[PDB]
């Protein structure tokens, strides 16, 4: 009985993704919409140009979007049960990089972590070829807890943190969905 919120970038825009608060991007140096992953029925993705410093065990940056672009809006999560996303990292360059990275998916209403993973390296997830290039692909859904299935501050945050990584390159996000489907 609820309509999924589908952040697929298919309008050719960043769909309000950018800093979550002033100067939050940090290791994320640029946020843009890209056709690098263009393929049947999926023309655009969110490109995050990142730089991690290998001497830092937690080289953090925070990317936010407001649902509907409404800054400080609230969104009724009643009936929504998961947040799903796909993440893509060029395989060859990532494999050559040292260390790894962590990510978190958060609803920023008192900072509520939905899920996270640590020590991601190139052999995480699945290796997929898109436009002549291999990618590490992470595709997950995290639960929205029952106590958040109500009106909450409508900022979704993706945190990235280099963990002694020297990776300098893109990370892509696509198909970020707030879904009634269970995680
Ligand atoms: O705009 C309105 C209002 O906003 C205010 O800004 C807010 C902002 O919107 C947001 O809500 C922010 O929330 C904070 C939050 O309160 C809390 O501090 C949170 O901390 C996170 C942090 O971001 C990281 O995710 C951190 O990760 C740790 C890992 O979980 C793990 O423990 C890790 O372990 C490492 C270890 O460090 C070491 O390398 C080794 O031992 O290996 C381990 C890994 O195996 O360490 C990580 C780093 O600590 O987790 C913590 C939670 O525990 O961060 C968010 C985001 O900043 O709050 C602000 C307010 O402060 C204001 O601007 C206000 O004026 C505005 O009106
Ligand atoms: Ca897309």
């Amino acid at each position: 009985s609820v309509n999924p919120v589908v952040l697929d970038f298919e309008d050719g825009t960043v769909m309000s993704f950018g800093e979550a608060w002033g100067d939050s991007l940090k290791c994320i140096k640029k946020v843009s919409v890209s056709q690098d992953l263009q393929r049947p029925g999926n023309k655009y993705a969110l490109r995050l140009d990142v730089e991690f410093n290998p001497n830092n065990g937690w080289d953090q940056g925070d990317l936010g979007t407001w649902i509907g672009g409404v800054v400080e809006g609230q969104f009724d999560f009643t009936g929504y049960k998961s947040v799903e996303f796909e993440m893509f990292i060029p395989y060859d360059e990532f494999s050559k990089s040292q260390g790894g990275f962590a990510y978190k998916v958060v609803i920023n209403d008192g900072w509520k972590e939905l899920g996270s993973e640590f020590n991601i390296t190139a052999n995480a997830g699945k290796k997929v070829k898109i436009n002549g290039k291999d990618y590490t692909v992470i595709h997950k859904a995290f639960a929205i807890p029952e106590d958040f299935r109500t009106k909450k501050r409508a900022q979704l945050v993706f945190q990235f943190a280099g963990q002694n990584s020297n990776y300098k390159g893109p990370i892509y996000l696509d198909n970020v969905r707030i879904r009634p489907e269970d995680a």
